[PDB]
């Protein structure tokens, strides 16, 4: 066992390894506290993130260990993913608090994007990274449900990774614009929820402005369905309620060609197969990443899936114990990856 020490940072006492060196505070909130390390082992810099109130409850513990089952499947190079999971306590009767550590990431793709239009090839290389995750997190039968440029990091190398979370904003510096329709409506839906999110992405990487801003959810849908076009024919005969189909009923779809003025032909293309309102017909990860756009980045050899994942404890209601007692079991089965 790593010998420990103690700091203090931002009023919250944080106790790690000694390989975990130079801790400064980069933010905290509902989500626990995270600090920026060094760890000395690998040299990398690091982010460590100390739960809050892990064990609290019944649904904290149960989201605790969630958490901890999902970043410990995650292993992807476009998905969030841990190098270390740890924590003070030597056994379960001691065991209070969690720490995740990953890599240190500094800026996400509203950073790099900045509110100019990027080039159409680095378009291609942020949208082909999002889709590439996301075909890996869709076959773990995930869906993100909330994908927008600040869950999206991008380093230097605009290599970028999907976060189900924000990067916390420096102290002296909508989500409803990404999502779609069908959420909007409160309509069943499918892992093609996440590809409407990517062709609002994409949309605004290559015009430079925001695809859908509504000033607040009517708004939104009417931003929306003005591109898209109202419900057609066989969209309609899939609405079960009479109320629903009398509540989205007037335009038709615009020419997306007349929409994206100079942009790819191929990236137009492909804009239309993800914004299409009938998320039955809408494109999958796996299929956009065979879309001739990004025929300069596409590798079938090197967009890999996901183990299956075994979310059944979903479905389960245990005592908090139990849950602490399964978290356990998963910080201490944990094994870095290389
Ligand atoms: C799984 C896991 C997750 C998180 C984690 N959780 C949260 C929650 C809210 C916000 N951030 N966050 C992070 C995290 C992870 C990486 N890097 C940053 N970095 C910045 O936020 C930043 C922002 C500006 N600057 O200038 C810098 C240098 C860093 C946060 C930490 C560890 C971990 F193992």
């Amino acid at each position: 066992r790593p010998t420990f020490y103690r700091q203090e940072l931002n009023k919250t006492i944080w106790e790690v390894p000694e390989r975990y060196q130079n801790l400064s505070p980069v933010g905290s909130g509902a989500y626990g506290s995270v600090c920026a390390a060094f760890d000395t082992k690998t040299g990398l810099r690091v982010a460590v993130k100390k739960l809050s109130r892990p064990f609290q409850s019944i649904i904290h513990a149960k989201r605790t260990y969630r958490e901890l089952r999902l970043l410990k499947h995650m292993k992807h190079e476009n998905v969030i993913g841990l190098l270390d999971v740890f924590t003070p306590a030597r056994s379960l009767e001691e065991f209070n608090d969690v720490y995740l550590v990953t890599h240190l990431m500094g800026a996400d793709l509203n950073n790099i994007v900045k509110s100019q239009k990027l080039t159409d090839d680095h378009v291609q290389f942020l949208i082909y990274q999002i889709l590439r995750g996301l075909k890996y997190i869709h076959s773990a039968d995930i869906i993100h449900r909330d994908l927008k440029p600040s869950n999206l990091a991008v380093n230097e190398d605009s290599e970028l990774k999907i976060l189900d979370f924000g990067l916390a904003r420096h102290t002296d510096d909508a989500t409803r614009w990404y999502r779609a329709p069908e959420i909007m409506l409160n309509w069943h839906y499918n892992q093609t929820v996440d590809i409407w999110s990517v062709g609002c992405i994409m949309a605004e990487l290559l015009t430079g402005r925001t695809l859908f801003p509504g000033t607040d959810h009517i708004d939104q849908l009417k931003l929306i369905l003005r591109l898209v076009g109202t419900p057609g024919a066989e969209l309609l005969k899939k609405i079960s309620s009479e109320s629903a189909r009398n509540y989205i009923q007037q335009m038709p779809k615009m020419n997306f060609a007349n929409v994206f003025i100079g942009a790819n032909p191929l990236a137009v293309d492909l804009l239309e197969k993800m914004l299409v309102l009938d998320s039955d017909k809408r494109i999958t990860a796996a299929q956009a990443l065979a879309h001739a756009y990004f025929a300069q980045y596409h590798d079938p050899d090197d967009e890999p899936v996901a183990d299956p994942y075994d979310q059944s404890f979903e479905s389960r209601d245990l005592l908090i114990d139990e849950w602490k007692s399964l978290t356990y079991d998963e910080v201490i089965s944990f094994v870095p990856p290389p």
